[PDB]
């Protein structure tokens, strides 16, 4: 089983991931965790980061060149999330596909009704192959919460992503979830 | 040996290719060649393609976006690359690294040594490892129009600078096997 956890930065995904994996391992299931960008071990994810401390030029003011190379980051791990998936019981990525939806989004000042989302869409899960998460797990925080607009768009646009079930299913939670409840909702 | 074709659109960049092969061929010497961008089998390739076509939101308004793209298309051949030059005498590409840094400058408006073709040469030599050509050919004859203008002279000025190694500049009626004896 695929679970990806998704929220705006500082939202708290890795405790999440830790409490979640804990609560899986508890009920005696295997848990593998991969967390994305891969920064570090992606050439496309570390330009995308340079990028956005101002280096490469112009790269950074595309909204598309920068989905683009985070996009091309999960393509190369394409073969180590099926093999995570082929040993363990549940993998949980922090941040997957839906990331690139809702920060392009919040971006481009649209709605996960929009162009980028449904662009994010297309490309890294039609054309490029990355296998859909089972769940998507948004740990929802408030507008208060670098660039702060940014950041609350991108929440905004993430709950509109669950609301519409954007790439499967969505749980919206807050940051003290009951971790036992929650993986028992997320593998019965 | 690596040798890089280069020139602007409409040049005859490929049908220089095809008479420098056959010209390396006739001299005793085994041919492999190799087109950038890769068109139709790089996933970097192809979204540069459709965003040339107004396709992929604003990704063909930036300039470093649109390089960055070409520098991962060959990132992603670069074993490619070496592979050819281990099992031929002579490895022709048509179009290489240089091209990002014309068409970049150009878009630019920047000179050889502007900003954009020492980042060029800084991401695809140094930091992603593509091998550095032991020709680069300038097929030097001259859609917009203005850009194709800029880019040959930016070109042109490449090869005046000998960037990233030794340059050849040649015009529409080179003679091949004189060519091919001159890089050989
Ligand atoms: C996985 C993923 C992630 N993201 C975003 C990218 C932006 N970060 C925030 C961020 C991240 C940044 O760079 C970092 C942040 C932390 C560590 C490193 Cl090494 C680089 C920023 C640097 C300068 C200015 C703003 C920055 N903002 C959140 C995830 C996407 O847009 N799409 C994706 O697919
Ligand atoms: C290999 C390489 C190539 N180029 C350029 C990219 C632009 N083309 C010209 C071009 C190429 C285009 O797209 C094409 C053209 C022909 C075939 C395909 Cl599949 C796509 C354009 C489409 C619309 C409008 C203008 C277009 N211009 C010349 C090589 C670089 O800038 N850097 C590089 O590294
Ligand atoms: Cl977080
Ligand atoms: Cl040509």
């Amino acid at each position: 089983m695929l679970i990806a956890i998704e929220g705006v930065d500082g939202a708290g995904k890795r405790t999440l991931v830790e409490k979640l994996s804990g609560a899986f391992r508890a009920a005696g299931r295997s848990v593998a965790t991969l967390a994305f960008p891969r920064y570090g071990q992606s050439v496309a994810a570390d330009i995308a980061a340079e990028a956005l401390h101002g280096e490469h030029g112009d790269l950074a003011s595309s909204v598309y060149a920068m989905a683009t190379l985070f996009a091309l980051d999960r393509a190369g791990a394409v073969h180590t999330i099926q093999g995570l998936c082929r040993g363990y019981d549940v993998v949980i990525l922090d941040r997957y596909v839906a990331s690139n939806a809702a920060y392009s989004a919040a971006r481009l000042h649209e709605n996960a009704a929009g162009k980028a989302a449904a662009w994010v869409q297309r490309i890294e899960f039609a054309r490029l192959g990355l296998p859909k998460p089972d769940w998507q797990v948004l740990l929802a925080v408030s507008a208060e919460l670098r660039d702060a607009e940014l950041q609350q768009r991108t929440g905004a646009v993430y709950a509109e992503l669950a609301a519409q079930g954007w790439g499967g299913r969505w749980l919206v939670v807050g940051a003290d979830v009951d971790p036992g409840r929650l993986a028992a909702t997320l593998a019965p």
